[PDB]
């Protein structure tokens, strides 16, 4: 894969997973691992982030890989093609990428139709500990972006164990100003009311994805409206348009947001803000430059239940998954938590 394009490789990364023809992973999950957020248990703490399976073609493969839980899209209403390529950067000397694929997806309709093929292997497989989330996102040309994500929670709402309300690509013009208070409190309000329209056991729980770049104003007033309308998670975060000093990459100038290594502490510390923000009292799955047991900890002790990752599995491959877990396993007995739960915050608690 490392010789192809970016985007080709991905593409064959998405394929072979999705044929089950990597081995299943040996790692056995510990107890010490299991955390219970969202109305769920989750075997692990380790997802797969969005975006590596944009159209939910590899959740099954993605299970096998080790994750504890499987995150797809973005999912835009109707399908659309993203921007021209290449749209995809490896930049090896930071440990890092650069991507600006603009929300390609193959629409609701086709990845509605994917997940019921298999909604009731899902569904035993959520209640093994094995939850799905599914992120929503808008079309380049709607005029209201409020009903594209509506849309999203009526259609993929029902499939999913939690949604995510992507507000934070950096790659659809005037996304993340959808992340103001008042743009937020309207879009999610109408986000909320038509996910409690949905029966008892189809209700997902509701999910704000933010950005890294947010200013102090910006993040006070996530939190508010968070608390204000019961929103019942935030993911932390997504990519970063800013360009940290040092970067070595010959493609470091390239236009769309970087992850990986050099997002990571920018990550946990966004975590560690909307953590003390919202008092502890709002789950918080933490992603970004997470490569290892250390880089887990950190999120989860800045306050993260659970974290993602996608960077690292293309410069380490499959075996990263079990890395960070076993990693993980072993620093929480060395710094004397009785599992991942009681790690959750300790850095506030200090
Ligand atoms: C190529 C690529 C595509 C992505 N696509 C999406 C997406 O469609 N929706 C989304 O919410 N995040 C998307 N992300 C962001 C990741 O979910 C994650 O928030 C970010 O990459 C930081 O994690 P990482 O450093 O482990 O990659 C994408 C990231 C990459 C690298
Ligand atoms: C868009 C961002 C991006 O996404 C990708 O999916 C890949 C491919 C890829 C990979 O998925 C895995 C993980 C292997 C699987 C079978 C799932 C890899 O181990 C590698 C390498 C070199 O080891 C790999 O290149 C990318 O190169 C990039 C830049
Ligand atoms: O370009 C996309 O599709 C995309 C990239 C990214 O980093 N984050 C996101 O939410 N979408």
């Amino acid at each position: 894969q490392g010789l192809l394009d970016p985007e080709s490789a991905h593409r064959l990364a998405v394929r072979f997973t999705s044929l089950g023809l990597l081995p299943r992973a040996r790692f056995q999950d510990s107890d010490m691992l299991e955390v219970r957020v969202l109305g769920h248990k989750f075997r692990n703490p380790v997802g797969i982030a969005a975006g590596f399976d944009k159209h939910g073609e590899a959740v099954d493969g993605l299970y096998k890989m080790g994750f504890g839980f499987v995150e797809i899209g973005s999912v835009t209403p109707k399908p659309q093609e993203g921007n021209p390529r290449p749209r995809v950067f490896r930049l090896p000397e930071d440990q890092a990428v650069i991507n600006r694929y603009g929300f390609n997806s193959h629409g609701l309709s086709v990845v509605e139709h994917r997940l019921r093929a298999r909604q009731q292997k899902q569904a035993k497989l959520t209640e093994d500990g094995l939850p799905l989330g599914v992120n929503l996102g808008k079309n380049k040309t709607s005029v209201d972006a409020a009903e594209d994500y509506a849309e999203g929670v009526r259609v993929l709402g029902p499939l999913a164990d939690y949604l995510v309300v992507n507000v934070s690509s950096p790659n659809t013009a005037g996304l993340r100003s959808l992340q103001g208070k008042a743009e937020l409190r309207r879009l999610l309000t109408k986000v909320l009311q038509e996910r409690d329209g949905l029966r008892r056991v189809h209700r997902p729980a509701v999910l704000v994805k933010i950005a890294p770049d947010l200013t102090s104003q910006d993040k006070e007033d996530i939190a508010s409206v968070v608390k204000e309308l019961g929103i019942d998670g935030l993911i932390v975060t997504n990519t970063t348009v800013s360009r940290p000093a040092g970067l070595q990459g010959a493609l470091r100038s390239e236009t769309g947001g970087l992850s990986g290594k050099p997002l990571r502490d920018l990550s946990t510390q966004t975590i560690r803000e909307m953590y003390a923000l919202t008092q502890g009292r709002v789950p918080i799955i933490g992603v970004g430059g997470v490569s290892s047991g250390q880089d887990a900890l950190e999120k989860i002790r800045a306050g993260a239940s659970l974290v993602q990752l996608y960077t690292a599995l293309t410069f380490w491959g499959p075996p990263v998954v079990g890395k960070v877990k076993r990693e993980l396993e072993a620093l929480l007995k060395e710094q004397g938590f009785g599992g991942v739960t009681d790690a959750i915050g300790a850095d506030h608690r200090r």
